[PDB]
């Protein structure tokens, strides 16, 4: 009878649930008319479907997603975990920036967890401090060392239940602080991601996030919305795009000190790389 799952992955053509209630690896067939409609079954899509044992069961029907990550393709994604790197890797804030607006445009939960701690010196550990003076208070920041162990008992905490993605520039640690938190674990014909499940319950993809870094969906006046401070803020005209409007609550508060310079100059970096479109 009808039992509700969460796929996992695509294996031998075919797709591969996991039990909501106490269940293991069911693979799976969708049958119906998901033919006669369009409607798309991703990893990370909650469904239902029939346990006919003797020999795995088939999908009745998919529950409707919360959203669904791009390039590697994810449903109902909550929490990106961005990883990032002062030395080693060096992680711009512009990158970082990108990042974010891409998990806010998905509107997920951010995690920036400041990685290789370890091998940081006084000179770095100031731009750490210059990091958390700008993250600090529009997301939770956790310092870690895959190696060490620093800060993983506390990011499990957020990893908790929830389905996470990691992100962040290639060699910033990613794999690394997978395997800290979950021993055996690790990132990656097979242009599937997979959701593997944490020892403490809840579920990390298999790739990365937003590795391409594509912000292109994104119209320039929309912007403006992925940029938290951008917001409880007031400018004279009817939505102000804070770049060259005439009086702008926004560019106020960077003359301030209330918006760091780093957050308004890359907005307007990236403002202007999407009037490059026709
Ligand atoms: N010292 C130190 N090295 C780390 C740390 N995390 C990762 N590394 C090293 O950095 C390299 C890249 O890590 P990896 O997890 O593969 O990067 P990813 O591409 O972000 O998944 C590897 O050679 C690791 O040995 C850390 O916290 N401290
Ligand atoms: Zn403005």
């Amino acid at each position: 009878l009808r039992r509700r799952g969460i796929v996992v992955s695509f294996h031998s053509n075919m797709v591969t649930v996991e039990d909501e209630e106490t269940g293991e690896r069911i693979l799976c067939k969708l049958r119906g008319k998901f033919r006669l409609q369009n409607l798309k079954i991703y990893v990370g899509d909650r469904v239902e479907y029939t346990p006919d044992e003797t020999g795995s069961g088939v999908i009745e029907n998919v529950l409707h997603r919360k959203n669904l990550l791009t390039k590697p393709h994810v449903a109902n994604v909550d929490q990106v975990i961005l990883v990032v790197t002062v030395k080693m890797p060096e992680t711009s804030t512009y990158i970082i920036d990108k990042f974010l607006v891409l998990a806010e445009k998905n509107e997920l939960e951010t995690v920036m967890v400041i990685n290789k701690m370890d091998l940081y010196d006084e000179d770095d550990l100031r731009k750490v401090r210059e990091l958390e003076e700008i993250y600090s208070g529009l997301y939770p920041i956790v310092k870690t060392s895959a190696k060490t162990g620093m800060g993983i008992e506390e990011l499990k905490e957020y990893l908790k239940g929830k389905i996470s993605t990691m992100a962040g520039l290639s060699g910033v640690g990613k794999s690394s602080l997978l395997n800290a938190i979950n021993p055996g674990l690790k990132l990656r014909t097979t242009t599937t991601a997979q959701l593997l499940k944490f020892d403490f319950g809840g579920y990390v993809v298999d790739t990365p996030g937003f590795a391409n870094l594509e912000i292109n969906d994104i119209e320039p006046e929309e912007l403006k919305h992925y940029f938290k401070e951008f917001g409880d803020k007031q400018c004279f005209f009817s939505d102000c795009n804070h770049v060259d409007e005439p009086e702008c609550g926004v560019k106020e508060a960077v003359e301030n000190g209330e918006i760091a310079e780093s957050r308004y100059e890359n907005y307007v970096k990236m403002f202007y790389e999407l009037l490059g479109r026709r």
